[PDB]
């Protein structure tokens, strides 16, 4: 219902935004790799890995359609994170920061796109 690039030119920011942030954004720029971790069991809990470097692509690839689409799979970067990881780890501590800087960029852009 959207054309791509208006989708592109008002959500990227909001992912650029989460790139931005060090230390908190590095685990998150490419997928979840379990052979290099030595996680076999990674995808056992994770059924739909989600990463910052896939969501970049599907707005520059055009596969959303409408914008809480791409709300979702931020969401669902998010959740994996919490749920693989254990709250000491610097991943979910990290997460939880991209959470918080996500929440403060999408806010007036989901109002300017509906
Ligand atoms: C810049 O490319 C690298 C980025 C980080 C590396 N990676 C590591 C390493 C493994 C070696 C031992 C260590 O200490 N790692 C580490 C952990 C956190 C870091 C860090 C390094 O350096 C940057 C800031 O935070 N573990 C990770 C866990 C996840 C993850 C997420 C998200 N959801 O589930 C899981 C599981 C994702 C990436 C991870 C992988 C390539």
């Amino acid at each position: 219902i959207f054309k791509p690039e208006e989708l592109r030119q008002a959500l990227m920011p909001t992912l650029e935004a989460l790139y931005r942030q060090d230390p908190e954004s590095l685990p998150f720029r490419q997928p979840v790799d379990p052979q290099l971790l030595g996680i076999p069991d990674y995808f056992d809990i994770v059924k739909n890995p989600m990463d910052l470097s896939t969501i970049k692509r599907k707005l520059d690839t055009g596969q959303y359609q409408e914008p809480w689409q791409y709300v979702d799979d931020v969401w669902l970067m998010f959740n994996n994170a919490w749920l693989y990881n254990r709250k000491t780890s610097r991943v979910y501590k990290f997460c939880s920061k991209l959470a918080e800087v996500f929440e403060q960029e999408i806010d007036p852009v989901m109002q300017s796109l509906g």
